[PDB]
């Protein structure tokens, strides 16, 4: 209980995360590389302009069944298609809240529907020698706050520093949204999307999967009844 008598007045005192710089797109660090291909290799898609919701959340759309953003100049629906979320940022609106347990958490402001896209994930994108040099700096400084998250090899999403509102979302082992993996222009690019319909004034959590890099022995407080007691 001595913990907890604590952190009931440290949520008091707290009025403002620390400072961060918001940023809009991922940022490579070093010689860390983002990847680009030839238009020929962006897939197009089976639906057509005269659908209800070409590229729609509820469409027969075979790129967003396989996490692959459409490209506004190939897709047949044209104007129409509506599979471009992460090229156009249009996220719902959210707000920082503070938490007892978790510190800074991340609530929406607006109804979401199961499915939408909720936010990307956005940081520094760094490479190995950095991320240990990071955690190391961290676990020093009794600094228990980690924001990276792997994109592939040697490519790490450090929220940290810089980010957006994504940096927020606290980890939940009965979240409402979830990460997924997909081809934009051709490279990786990490997305959150709702896994249900979620109202407004909820807060947003995801499953880390134990992919929260320095998290690997952090106890979960995240209270679910199927908590498994870790980030994942
Ligand atoms: C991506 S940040 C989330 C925002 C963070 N709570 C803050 O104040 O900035 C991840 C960190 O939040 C904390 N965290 C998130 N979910 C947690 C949970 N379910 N249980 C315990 N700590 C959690 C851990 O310290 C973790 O390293
Ligand atoms: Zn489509
Ligand atoms: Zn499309
Ligand atoms: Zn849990």
């Amino acid at each position: 209980s001595k913990e907890l008598r604590q952190l009931q007045e440290d949520r008091k005192n707290d009025k403002k995360p620390p400072p961060y710089k918001h940023i809009k797109v991922n940022r490579p660090i070093g010689r860390v590389q983002i990847f680009t291909a030839d238009l020929s290799e962006i897939p197009r898609c089976n639906c057509k302009a005269t659908d209800e919701n070409p590229c729609g959340i509820d469409s027969e759309c075979i790129n967003r069944m396989l996490l692959y953003e459409c490209h506004p100049t190939v897709c047949p629906a044209g104007g129409r298609c509506q599979n471009q979320c992460f090229s156009k940022r249009q996220y719902p609106e959210v707000e920082i809240f503070r938490t007892l347990q978790r510190g800074w958490g991340l609530r929406t402001k607006t109804d979401i529907k199961k499915g939408e896209f909720v936010n990307e994930y956005v940081g520094e994108l760094i490479d190995e020698e950095e991320c240990r040099a990071r955690i190391r700096y961290a676990q020093e400084h009794d600094i228990t706050n980690f924001y990276m998250l792997t994109l592939d090899k040697d490519r790490i999403i450090d929220a940290g520093p810089k980010g957006n509102y994504a940096r927020f979302m606290n980890h939940c082992c009965q979240p409402n949204c979830e990460t997924q993996k997909w081809s934009v222009n051709g490279d990786t690019r990490v997305g959150l999307f709702a896994l249900s319909d979620i109202k407004a004034g909820t807060e947003l959590t995801f499953n880390y999967n134990l992919e929260c890099l320095g998290n690997g022995k952090t106890v979960c407080k995240c209270g679910a009844p199927n908590c498994s007691g870790f980030l994942g």
